[PDB]
């Protein structure tokens, strides 16, 4: 089922690239409509980035959660 | 740049999973609006699937080509 190809890829994408800051914890994320938004940092590093005043690692990548547009 | 994260992932996705039929050639694809459609087979195997009458490997996965929905 092509939807399964997409699901399996997102699982892999989420697993193999951790937080861009601590490089260990997985990234924060949210689902919106038919898209998975994967933020660049885990929540701990994102909260800390606010405290230290660095926006360098702020950002996200959105992914369509199904095979067919 | 988050757009670069998306581009680099699609390059990797396209490279590491070849045609589902011959398992060697890269997949056929097309671009439509802001999406990359990656078909399940290379063109050679897809054309041959028409000749032999098998729809088993017909299908595709669409990918948003940018970081932001
Ligand atoms: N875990 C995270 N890692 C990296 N960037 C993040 C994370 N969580 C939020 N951001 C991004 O950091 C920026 C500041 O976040 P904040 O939530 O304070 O503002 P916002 O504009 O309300 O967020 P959004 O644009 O997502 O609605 C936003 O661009 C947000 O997307
Ligand atoms: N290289 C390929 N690998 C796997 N499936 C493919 C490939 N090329 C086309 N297909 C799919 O095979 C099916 C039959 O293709 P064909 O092009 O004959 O019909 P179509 O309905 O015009 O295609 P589409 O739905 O993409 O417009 C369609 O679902 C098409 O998406
Ligand atoms: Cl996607
Ligand atoms: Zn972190
Ligand atoms: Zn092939």
């Amino acid at each position: 089922d092509d939807d399964d190809k997409k699901t399996n890829w997102l699982k892999r994408i989420y697993r193999v690239r951790p937080c861009v800051k601590c490089k260990v914890a997985p990234r924060d994320w949210k689902v919106k409509n038919k898209h998975l938004r994967i933020y660049n940092m885990c929540k701990t590093c994102f909260n800390n980035s606010i405290d230290i005043g660095d926006d360098t690692y702020h950002g996200h990548v959105d992914w369509l959660m199904y095979a067919d547009s």
